[PDB]
């Protein structure tokens, strides 16, 4: 659960995933923590939440894996051990954020999203979360989705 055990390479491609091994990794600071999810007229993914989030002073799920140094399994849609180990780690991620969030959502969401389906709605228990504000990955369109 330490956040300073963050440098010791965990591969789970080539051990057993178990989320309360990367627990004190997943931990973020107030204010910062990303999600993302689905495309609007094709642009979107992953990587244009990274720089997002990037440029505006935060971090997502994905950059927080790559910085402390673990290696996920590859998600596929048809895989159910790397379904279950990316829902799990998404949803520790967002346990333990805190303040004000922000989403990168684009128009089309895939069906089993995590995002609507896994996440917000953690945010939403989530009594630490005091702000949900999406943006959108092509328009930079910015609305805040709740305010508690
Ligand atoms: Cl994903
Ligand atoms: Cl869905
Ligand atoms: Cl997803």
């Amino acid at each position: 659960q330490d956040p300073s055990n963050r440098y010791s390479k965990i591969d789970f491609t080539q051990t057993d995933f178990d989320v309360e091994l990367i627990r004190g990794r997943l931990k973020t600071d107030p204010d910062t923590a990303f999600f993302w999810s689905g495309r609007t007229d094709g642009i979107g993914g992953m990587d244009v939440a990274k720089k997002i989030a990037k440029n505006k002073g935060g971090v997502t799920l994905e950059s927080t894996i790559d910085d402390t140094n673990i290696v996920m399994p590859e998600w596929d849609f048809n895989t159910p051990s790397s379904v279950t180990a990316w829902e799990e780690a998404s949803n520790v991620y967002a346990e333990q954020v805190s303040g004000e969030i922000r989403a990168v959502v684009g128009s089309e969401l895939r069906p089993g999203n995590i995002w609507e389906n896994i996440e917000l709605p953690r945010l939403k228990a989530n009594p630490n979360v005091t702000k949900v504000t999406t943006i959108d990955p092509k328009t930079g369109v910015e609305k805040i989705i709740f305010e508690r």
